[PDB]
């Protein structure tokens, strides 16, 4: 499994994050029905839920740093080969 995890604005974040957390916690929702739910829930979005869009994104970026950094071609030698 090498599917990458990039930071994005609220809409995508809630789509990916909710799909992840809900699919694991309530297994039988994990497909198009989730997609239908989230779209509907988005239209009825309450401002209190606005903030976790951004916070969930912060965790997604944390998932990104859990992977190897952008460490590039060593100058001559690298003590982390």
């Amino acid at each position: 499994s090498d599917r990458v995890k990039r930071p994005m604005n609220a809409f995508m974040v809630w789509s990916r994050g909710q799909r992840r957390k809900m699919a694991q916690e309530n297994p039988k929702m994990h497909n198009s029905e989730i997609s239908k739910r989230l779209g509907a829930e988005w239209k009825l979005l309450s401002e209190t839920e606005k903030r976790p869009f951004i916070d969930e994104a912060k965790r997604l970026r944390a998932l990104h740093m859990k992977e190897h950094p952008d460490y590039k071609y060593r100058p001559r030698r690298k003590t982390k080969t």
